[PDB]
């Protein structure tokens, strides 16, 4: 099981679509060794020093959060269904209405979509917010993935900047 990360006065919460298997086992988020989320959100500028997976509660420190769209475990994110995302987006929309984070990072286009029943929607900010939260779709960091770590630094470095201090 893998828990959520969250506490107030956050600046961002970041959401994945489901566990991995290396995730689900471990207890920790973004834990598979290819997973490039520890480092990108390393040069991007969240943390000063690129966490390990075993570390995530102190991405905290950082104040970045950690929570996902579903629950289950999958060995691909594209094995979750579109009604599984729709169900999470509910929960979702309370989680951050309570902890009320400046930003909230979705990973991934189709986890947005689905999860907030959006269609069309473009990469980066979104006029759509829960509250004051601004909402960002950033690629999704699984080297499954086919985005190059360069474009993934990119996109998270423009969340990191917009959210002065």
């Amino acid at each position: 099981m893998v828990e959520d990360i969250l506490a107030p006065g956050l600046r961002v919460v970041f959401c994945g679509i489901n566990p991995g298997l290396s995730s689900a086992g471990t207890g920790f988020p973004f834990a598979h060794p290819a997973n490039r989320f520890w480092k990108v959100i390393y040069q991007a500028g969240f943390t000063d020093r690129q966490l390990k997976p075993q570390e995530a509660q102190h991405l905290l420190d950082y104040r970045c959060g950690v929570t996902k769209l579903v629950d289950r475990p999958t060995v691909q994110a594209n094995e979750v269904s579109k009604q599984e995302l729709h169900a999470g987006g509910r929960k979702l929309i309370e989680k951050i209405e309570d902890y009320q984070p400046q930003a909230l990072a979705i990973l991934g286009k189709q986890a947005y979509e689905q999860g907030f029943s959006q269609r069309g929607a473009q990469w980066g900010k979104q006029t759509l917010t829960i509250g004051s939260t601004q909402i960002w779709v950033l690629p999704n960091p699984s080297g499954l993935s086919r985005v190059s770590l360069e474009k993934l630094v990119e996109a998270y470095r423009e969340l990191d900047q917009a959210l002065v201090v």
